[PDB]
């Protein structure tokens, strides 16, 4: 395939290692992709998604109305990084201290890129990230720790004034939640008092800025992905050997009324 | 579905001869499809044509590589018509002398313009028409109709120079079939004198100006469609009915050296 | 094996363009193959062509006669193209517009070469051509194309003078069947007025120069390959891949009276 993988030099196990490394460290920094409906990868050639709207056009002559078919593009995501041939040529002397860091950080860098995108959105791609799309009024969120509760409370009156339903989820940012857990009241996290409130989860959210409440009944936020991550090969040396990180993707949001933002 | 066609005044038998007359019309007025590969309906779900390509496009952050993947989009052509409620109801009465005539007319009016998108290129819709992808040099017919079948000869040297194969085609336009039709030399038509120099088949073009050598080889030009030709219903009154004739296509050239025109 | 496609960053799908188009291209361009014996290919270890002649070389002493086996070396024609990285990775994406044309230009390198080699000599290889080995007077073929035939029957003369028999086969150059091709007289190519006389076909020859006329039946002319036409791999780069296409021949003409060549 398009990988090129097969010219690469490095072994079935160090390729295993990468995959494993990239993967767990891709699944602890991710959090859309719990709480938003995925459609699975399509192919490589998926290249847009239908919206079924239509867009007023010149017609080519007299007597004919013209119009064309509204189609959302997907957009590419790749991230390089390098790796060394004396740690991949260890693996196989049973070696299992070999150093992975550049993976674990474009792993990181992908998985930032792709919550900012659905959470705050990616212009140039056309996409609409849910605190632009949300129609509910965005909440300030306090520099205090001990009023977030309230206005979580106030965000959950938002939405379920608004009429939605299912259960309800918190994706807190890095600074916030560092912030909740440390914190303490009573003997118990700032962060506990918040899970009592909802009936979801409260969820870990790096790479958005501030905090998000929102509803999980689903048919309101859609990731499409052409093709889910994948690692490559681009060239190689006598001491290094340049790999990326890449997925296609793209992100819709439905429904305005399912979701409220708080800004720092 | 959308057509809305059970809330129409129409019966069946009426329905049957709209849509006999129709598609024998337009059947009768087209040509692109009798040379260009056709890819079947895929649905009304279907709005664009992924291309392969991608796009360069400003990166979300630093270390992230970010690219568009390539569509066509689709467009439909509507066109619309009216028809007398006393010709639907004699129907049911025994009669087959009823008017269709514009029917006849909605029907080439589209074939008209889904031939001249083909052939010519409609641009609102990014469509590319034949003559300007077209990498041969373009020839010009002359007045005379005599000296028609040495500029076909010419282009299809011009063809044959460049290297395709197969069976070869000409469509003439409206005016220049007339032309050799009526026009005669050593008792046969001159149109029987361009006959013997092809191995495939001389096609009415009435839509396009001037002609067109190409290879039907096949894998060059490119038909979708989303919805093929249907009728439908917009309302109606105590005397009248409001129909319309509808596709939704796009047209795609893949090989430039595989036809030649010929501007009038 | 020696071609080392395993090595090139290039899928399977891409490959199997790529020998289409080159096939294609070449089947177009080639003639001699339609009109010589071919002895199909003997493998990489064949080198030479035995004749069955003998030659006079010094003895090593005192009543011995030596004599030396007579043998026509093979010779391996390579022609080297470009191709872009860029437009291999989009096939995978569904893409089928990729540029091929140093592919076609290459095979049609190939084509001439080993068509020139046949029909004209390539002293180097030893190979002695149709035009040098003819035996039968050689004619020119006039400025105009309206007494071509004429000079065609006359080759036919000559050659069915000295008495062989079989199809008779015209072989046109690029320059004279266009010329025969778009003159016409009495409402019919020239072309076909020469078709009229032989009981064969008429070839596309665009490598040689002038025309032949030549017979058919078999074992006048052979053409003998060690291996069929290749494409292999040299080097590649960041974008653009370095490929070959080989061909290891040598061709050998028995019969001297079989054919008659006209020169321009």
């Amino acid at each position: 395939n398009n990988l090129y993988r097969d010219l690469a030099p490095i072994t079935e196990s160090a390729w295993a290692e990468i995959e494993l490394e990239a993967t767990r460290t891709f699944k602890r920094h991710i959090a859309g992709r719990r709480v938003v409906d995925v459609s699975g990868p399509n192919g490589p050639t998926t290249a847009s998604v239908s919206t079924g709207h239509l867009l007023d056009v010149s017609p080519p002559g007299d007597g004919v109305i013209a119009h064309l078919r509204d189609a959302k593009p997907l957009v590419r995501l790749r991230v390089p990084f390098t790796v060394a041939r004396r740690d991949i040529d260890d693996v196989e002397r049973g070696s299992q201290d070999s150093d992975w860091d550049p993976v674990k950080d474009a792993a990181k860098k992908l998985a930032f890129v792709e919550d900012r995108a659905i959470f705050e959105g990616y212009a140039a791609a056309s996409i609409e990230g849910i605190r632009s799309s949300s129609s509910n009024p965005a909440l300030a969120l306090p520099d205090d720790a001990r009023e977030i509760p309230d206005v979580i409370a106030q965000a959950l009156s938002e939405l379920r004034l608004a009429g939605v339903d299912g259960p309800y989820s918190v994706l807190l940012s890095a600074e916030t939640y560092t912030k909740v857990s440390e914190t303490t009241a009573h003997g118990y996290p700032i962060r506990e008092h918040i899970n009592r409130l909802v009936d979801g989860e409260i969820i870990w959210a790096p790479a958005i800025d501030g905090a998000f409440v929102l509803s999980t009944r689903g048919g309101d936020f859609d990731l499409q992905l052409g093709t889910d991550v994948s690692i490559g090969y681009l060239s190689h040396d006598a001491e290094v050997v340049h790999l990326y990180m890449e997925e296609t993707m793209t992100f819709l949001c439905y429904t305005a009324e399912a979701s409220v933002a708080l800004t720092p």
